[PDB]
């Protein structure tokens, strides 16, 4: 039985998404599996989708300060760990932020950023503590979420891809699969270890801030491990000389002021990961670093904006500076 490798590409859940797999297996099973792998992101779509009047997100949404909605288990666990990463991050990562995303959504597409009042309005239905998740003990009893607060919306932005690359991780797995790197959009998870008969880390890149995204400016070599990166020149608009990126500071309702460039989350959940990395881009470097002795399964890698690089210990020594303008600090 000979290895052979495989990768697939679609534009799906408003990015590219893409997953590299080797097997030994016969190709007509990698084939089902990358089939159900693209099968799987476009019926999430319509199931988190912030910005759609048919998924199951906006339904849950139209019901703010009504009665509770049944939601799927999936639905439901994923919220469960929104929550508990709002918790633990202060609210620095807040997924109830829908009622001042939308305001700077339209910002986006008018080059335009809201007024004052209306976003102080927003800030007002935000509150992630009035989400309330509740499910039964009982055999089969359903899973249900209030929206208690009026006019509060739920925004997963910050953690879909996390949810779904660790649920693409799973189907790979159960399709007896053991080697693969799935990119939705640059959250990357890579599962297992490459081939080169030799088997390798996968070596994920990073890329410069400010690149045009063409070269990565670092590599990591990880196995079995989630990198999700945010940062503050991944997306935003201009206007009149200042830049608006698209992660908000919960506390003020503008794009976070913050003394990182981007935050690299290394995680075995890519879940978590994602809700980390964002949550750590608002708090900033020392902060972040104060939340993440919380989670010693994790590691991190910070890009400031003067080029130097910080990784902690769990990861350093398997960073590789490609691009020489930056500097690892060791
Ligand atoms: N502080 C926040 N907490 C949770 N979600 C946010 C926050 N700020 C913005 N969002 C939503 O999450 C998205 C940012 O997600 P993030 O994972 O940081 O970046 P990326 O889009 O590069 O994956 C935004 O587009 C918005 O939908
Ligand atoms: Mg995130
Ligand atoms: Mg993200
Ligand atoms: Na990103
Ligand atoms: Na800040």
């Amino acid at each position: 039985a000979r290895v052979r490798e495989y990768s697939r590409a679609e534009l799906v859940i408003g990015t590219l998404c893409r997953v590299r797999v080797y097997s030994k297996r016969p190709a007509a099973e990698v084939h089902a599996a990358l089939e159900e792998v693209f099968t799987l992101l476009q019926q999430q779509e319509m199931v988190l989708s912030a910005y759609r009047d048919d998924s199951a997100l906006a339904a849950l949404n139209a019901q703010a300060g009504s009665a509770p909605v049944v939601v799927d288990r999936s639905l439901y666990a994923l919220l469960e760990r929104a929550l508990f990463f709002a918790e633990k991050s202060g609210g620095a990562f807040n997924p109830a932020l829908g009622a001042v995303v939308k305001l700077w959504n339209i910002g986006f597409d008018r080059a335009a950023v809201p007024d004052p009042d209306a976003l102080k309005e927003a800030l007002t239905r935000c509150d992630f503590r009035q989400v309330h998740l509740r499910a039964g003990v009982s055999v089969g009893a359903p899973h249900t979420v209030q929206l208690a607060q009026a006019g509060m919306q739920l925004d997963l932005g910050a953690i879909a891809k996390g949810f779904l690359a660790d649920k693409i991780v799973q189907l790979l797995t159960a399709h007896a699969l053991d080697s693969a790197l799935v990119d939705l959009g640059g959250n990357i998870f890579a599962l297992g270890l490459k081939y080169g008969a030799q088997r390798l880390e996968w070596n994920v890149g990073i890329r410069d801030p400010h690149g045009t995204g063409q070269k990565p400016a670092l590599v990591v070599s990880v196995r079995d491990c989630s990198v999700v990166t945010s940062g503050a020149y991944e997306r935003f608009f201009e206007r009149d000389g200042v830049r608006y990126h698209h992660i908000i500071d919960p506390v003020t309702g503008f794009p976070a002021h913050t003394d990182v460039d981007s935050v690299s989350i290394f995680a075995p959940r890519s879940t978590d990961a994602d809700a980390l990395a964002t949550a750590c881009f608002v708090l900033g470097y020392e902060k972040s670093c104060a939340l993440l002795r919380e989670f010693p399964g994790v590691d991190a890698l910070f890009i400031f904006p003067d080029k130097r690089v910080r990784a902690s210990a769990g990861i350093v020594d398997r960073v590789r500076v490609l691009d020489a303008r930056f500097v690892l600090e060791r």
